[PDB]
DNA sequence: GTTGGATGGTAGG
DNA sequence: CTAACCCTACCATCCAACC
């Protein structure tokens, strides 16, 4: 069982390079204006050029241009990163049917049928990356492991364009060596509990009683620990298949006026319903992001599909519920639609 | 004794 | 208006309905 997982370097970023090879070499951001005033809005990749002076997905682009000035600063175009992204998944495609597309710059392939070895895998991975430099002109990392998770570790190491194999023997040192905040799914919260705890390897959790590990970190997470340490993780490549689709806008400035805030909201369920593409609802949720940032949300599921004309109405109501039962302001405000039949 | 809906927490692209 | 966009997946909790 050998999977190999594709991560493109810097994407947004690299895709305006190619697109424009005078900006290449040089410091590139792309952001996303959110027109509240001059320059808001975050950051939502930047070229390596640009990471060297502090420049990184996250930031708010007044401070990116109080720390480089003069580099070049792009609005996001979010469909040309994916018809980009389209192409390369399909030359992909062209080396595993088997894949996962995990997000609009990764997938994994799970390419077993294809190579007898790990020094084979790596072949291949040479040559996907080849492949796409040659059609796409957009330069990727590759990982190679027993498994989706390592895969992904080894990309990480690797980055920017680069490969990485991790072998059964390296998998068996990482499960010893590796800080377990390194491990996907374990962000800011979760290593906090375990170094609290004093885990800090992987190893570590087959040293303690399931239930206080349980007891802190809540049961899946444990389970997805242990397995890894185990060195049993094989969960396999899937066709995903979108759960939810909605969209999410910022308002010029700060609203509790239902009539204020309504026209942001609708430009959101027509967005929205246009993503939708033949898929039929039967959940609506308004979600809100409130002045001092925390997000709010109030929803309703149907027993049956919901039309374009209900949308409209249910959230009005849900907006409504919302500011009803909060009386913060409204910072952003949006619609997320799930349960498709 | 377990669905599952409503809401919020966490992670990561 | 004076910083914090953006889209999705999965999980936990509290709560009800079933039976
Ligand atoms: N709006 C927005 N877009 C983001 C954010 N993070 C990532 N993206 C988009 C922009 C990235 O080019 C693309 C892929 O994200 P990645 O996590 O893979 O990092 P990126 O490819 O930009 O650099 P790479 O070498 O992986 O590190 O997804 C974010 O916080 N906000
Ligand atoms: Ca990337
Ligand atoms: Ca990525
Ligand atoms: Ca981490």
């Amino acid at each position: 069982g050998i999977v190999l997982f594709v991560d493109f370097d810097y994407f947004y970023a690299q895709v305006e390079e190619v697109l424009n090879p005078s900006l290449k070499g040089k410091p590139v951001v792309v952001c996303v204006f959110s027109g509240r005033f001059e320059d808001s809005g975050a950051v939502a990749t930047a070229n390596y050029e640009a990471r060297k002076f502090g420049v990184k997905a996250g930031i708010p682009i007044v401070e990116a241009k109080k720390i480089l000035p003069n580099a070049v600063y792009l609005p996001m175009r979010k469909e040309v990163y994916q018809q980009v992204s389209s192409r390369i998944m399909n030359l992909l495609r062209e080396y595993s049917e088997k894949i996962e597309i995990a997000s609009i710059d990764e997938a994994y392939l799970d390419i077993s049928d294809k190579v007898r070895d790990y020094r084979e895998a790596y072949n291949l991975g040479l040559e996907i990356k080849n492949k796409i430099l040659e059609k796409e002109k957009i330069t990727v990392t590759v990982g190679i492991s027993k498994n989706k998770v390592f895969a992904k570790i080894a990309a990480d190491m690797a980055k920017p364009n680069g490969i990485k194999v991790i072998d059964d023997e390296e998998v068996k040192r990482l499960i010893r060596e590796l800080d377990i905040a390194d491990v996907p799914g374990i962000g800011n919260i979760t290593a906090e509990k375990l170094k609290k705890l004093g885990i800090n390897k992987l190893v570590d959790t087959l040293s303690i009683e399931f239930d206080k590990l349980k007891g802190m970190i809540g049961e899946a997470k444990a389970k997805y620990l242990i397995s890894l340490a185990r060195d049993e993780y094989n969960e396999p490549i899937r066709t995903r298949v979108r759960k939810s689709i909605g969209r999410i806008v910022t308002m010029k400035r700060n609203s509790r006026n239902l009539e204020e805030i309504k026209p942001y909201l609708f430009r959101a369920i027509e967005e929205s319903y246009y993503k939708l593409d033949k898929r039929i609802p039967k959940a609506i949720h308004v979600v809100a992001v409130t002045e001092d940032l925390d997000i709010v949300s109030r929803g309703r599921t149907f027993p049956h599909g919901i039309s374009k004309e209900t949308a409209y109405s249910e959230s009005v109501k849900l907006l409504q519920k919302i500011l009803e039962e909060d009386e913060r302001k409204i910072r952003r405000i949006g619609v997320r639609f799930s349960k498709f039949i």
